[PDB]
């Protein structure tokens, strides 16, 4: 299953640039089996954590945390880049390579006692993460847990999220950058 | 059941300008009864279609496509602003109010002899849902279903899409631009 779900993740080299290998999860996205397969591992692994919401952050972790909320009947909210969501919001920045961004969630969609689960798609430095966990806990949010299809362990973003007392799960891991 | 998810949609007056009453579908999706109630209508409007892939746009329609691909037990294909998806793509351009943009389709996640639906949240004036249709037909795909949880018939999707041969389905409308 972990195989099968992991072989159905493509890889392309020196994209974006030379020598580094593009893990591309959208051949997974069209793979019925292994999709489902996915979201069947995420949910299940949280059954018993007494989850009551689900946060991703926009795109692609839409892609696998709203899943993950409609199997573990929760409601799901997104977190965006500024001016997307239309109510009152509260924002943190994070670091790109190349300069700073920010991202926002809803005041009103999470609240104190909430137990909240972020999923995302791919871990890599960890920055949008560590931004979103900020977010949850300054609405009274509790989180402790983030889930991913794919790991890269060498870009040190389970260690960050270790730091702010994140327990990282993910289904499979690459070597590289 | 329609009446609950209708419910469910919040309207923010004078955003993003004033007189225009913004439909919120973020309300929907952290109540995990109507935004489940959501994926079950539209699923199993298609069911007996055949359908053999869901195609929805970033960002929005990830939340709506891919739960109902899951749910019909078919391949979920993205289509994103450029630079973004990592293989072999083609590329149609749309209008916004204010200049031009492009979508993207990986080339090898549509064949000959798919079925199709493109999902989507709310069908607006329907330049996207436009150019999404095209890039499916012209890689050899068969489109003639579009779903979405809202409808703004006055601002004259419905009817354009028409032009193009589509069948649209929607779970709710509402007046005003
Ligand atoms: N190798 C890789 N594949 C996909 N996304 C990434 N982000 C950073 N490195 C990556
Ligand atoms: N009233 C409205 N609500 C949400 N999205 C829109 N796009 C155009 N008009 C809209
Ligand atoms: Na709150
Ligand atoms: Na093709």
């Amino acid at each position: 299953q972990l195989k099968y779900i992991k072989d159905s993740i493509k890889t392309i080299p020196d994209y974006p640039k030379a020598g580094i290998l593009f893990r591309d999860v959208t051949s997974l996205l069209e793979n019925p089996k292994a999709y489902s397969a996915s979201i069947e591992l995420l949910s299940e692994h949280y059954s018993e954590s007494g989850v009551t919401k689900v946060v991703g952050t926009e795109a692609r972790g839409f892609l696998f945390g709203a899943p993950v909320a409609l199997a573990l009947g929760v409601g799901f909210v997104p977190v965006r880049k500024p001016g997307k969501l239309p109510r009152e919001t509260i924002s943190e920045s994070y670091e790109l390579e190349y300069g700073t961004d920010t991202l926002e969630i809803h005041t009103d969609s999470i609240q104190p006692g909430d137990k909240v689960l972020v999923v995302d798609d791919l871990l890599a430095t960890g920055g949008t993460i560590e931004a979103t966990v900020k977010l949850i806990r300054r609405l009274g949010g509790e989180v402790v847990h983030a889930a991913f299809i794919i790991n890269l362990p060498e870009l040190g973003g389970e260690a960050r999220l270790t730091q702010q007392g994140i327990h990282c799960y993910s289904l499979v891991s690459f070597d590289g950058h």
